């Protein structure tokens, strides 16, 4: 039936291929919330991320199966509590996998202890949990927050439904026009930005959390990106971030976390306060934007390299990704790193339940193709939405010189001069 492995012996294990360390908790503790009040957060050094939530996943098996998890490896399963493990020793063992251990000592002995080796997201404290944004909205303590005053802010493509049909109690609703420009879908002018904050209440003191809602995306619809809300929300933390909003949070996961979470909703249309003065000038950070112009010099460079994340699709020129967009092809000499199925998904950056991917797997599919934090990345796609979420990733790792190049495949295929390839590779 079962099998326990000692502290002894899974400290001796670490480095070793043939066994897999699965840590069980959310991916919001995987990062390095501490949710049970630990002095240390995030998992053993070498864990993969697999959530016991997952098991009423239809598709866990095949999620299993995408994380090279494979039947003649041995299992070992860890939790905040031996118990948490049981049901998803079970799911192993009666699908193959017969080596299978549960690791009883997480915590409180192996963060309790510095002797035994942890890992983190760097920049966690960014991608906030549900329980999080409860406790703030609520007034009570958490942790990773001392500010004042805080707006949680609802994020939609021109689509108020998304707003209307069920938010997070207080919060306010943000269209994407407000931030980007629909001539050129890039980020406005800093005198449009400066206004457009104000109007919602937001100076540069001022916590931000960000959400959408995901709503099943058609491509068949006239504006499918008015169902890819949380997208839209982590582009408008690029913006925000870009404009000088000091303390930027994303809710991790977007609306599906908030109801997994079994918290209340509102339907009630909260109106804005308004604010006389941001406060700061705008834009304070304007290197995490870059234009045409350096994108083309980052080309060239040895010490810059763009990044593509779009569909393949749309990457060997076979659909635009858009029904606004008739050009199709790709910016010759950027490196793919495939966002999913279409425009409006990104399934290789997300689980199912839209929480960022294992970021370690996200670090080594971007290794494999010489995508490092050593260079200077510019993060780019159609129109610069799905670019944002993949900068987003990569400046919660802590990565030094990340950067979204607004224009995208847009802007770049609207000049007749612009090169483009097509086809295969
Ligand atoms: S990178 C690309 N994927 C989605 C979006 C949003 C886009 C759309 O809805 O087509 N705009 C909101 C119009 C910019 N960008
Ligand atoms: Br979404
Ligand atoms: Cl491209
Ligand atoms: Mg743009």
């Amino acid at each position: 039936d079962h099998t326990e492995i000692t502290t002894d012996s899974l400290l001796a294990l670490l480095g070793s291929e043939k066994v897999k360390i699965i840590d069980v908790r959310s991916a919001d503790a995987y990062n390095g919330w501490r949710m049970r009040g630990e002095v240390r957060g995030g998992h053993i050094k070498g864990a993969k991320s697999l959530p016991a939530k997952w098991l009423t996943d239809p598709e866990w098996l095949n999620i299993v199966r995408f994380k090279q998890i494979r039947p003649e490896d041995a299992i070992v399963l860890y939790g905040y509590t031996p118990e948490e493990c049981e049901q998803t020793a079970t799911r192993f063992k009666e699908n193959g996998y017969n080596n299978v251990s549960v690791f009883h000592r997480f915590h409180p002995d192996w963060t309790g202890n510095d002797a035994f080796p942890m890992d983190r997201l760097e920049q966690y404290n960014r991608l906030v949990p549900a329980e999080w944004v409860n406790g703030l909205i609520s007034g009570e303590e958490i942790p990773e927050y001392d500010n004042d005053t805080f707006i949680v802010c609802h994020a939609h493509y021109r689509n108020r439904d998304a707003y209307l049909s069920g938010h997070i109690p207080g919060a306010t609703d943000m269209d994407t026009l407000a931030l980007e420009s629909p001539e050129t879908w890039n980020r406005r002018t800093p005198e449009e930005l400066k206004k457009a904050l104000e109007e919602h209440g937001i100076t540069a003191s001022t916590t931000v959390v960000l959400y959408g809602k995901f709503m099943h995306p058609d491509n068949a619809d006239e504006f499918p990106g008015s169902a890819a809300g949380h997208i839209g929300a982590i582009r408008l933390a690029f913006i925000m971030m870009y404009a000088g909003v000091e303390d930027v949070r994303v809710l991790n996961g977007g609306y599906q976390s908030w109801t997994d979470a079994g918290f209340a909703i509102s339907k009630d249309d909260v109106p804005k306060t308004t604010v006389p003065e941001f406060g700061a000038p705008i834009p304070s950070r304007p290197e995490f934007a870059v234009d045409i112009d350096e994108a083309k010099e980052m080309l060239q460079s040895e010490d810059s390299d763009l990044v593509c994340v779009r569909s393949y699709p749309e990457y060997i020129g076979e659909v635009s990704g858009f029904n606004y967009i008739k050009k199709k092809g790709r910016i010759p000499g950027a490196i793919f790193a495939e966002c999913g199925s279409d425009a409006y998904h990104m399934e290789n950056y997300r689980n199912h339940d839209h929480t960022t991917r294992e970021y370690h797997e996200i670090e080594d599919i971007w290794a494999k193709s010489g995508i490092i934090p050593k260079k200077h990345l510019a993060f780019y796609c159609g129109t610069g939405w799905r670019g944002s979420e993949a900068w987003f990733n990569a400046l919660l790792m802590g990565w030094p010189r990340v950067s979204v190049y607004d224009g995208g495949w847009f802007e770049w295929s609207n000049d007749p001069e612009n090169p483009y390839e097509t086809g295969v590779p």
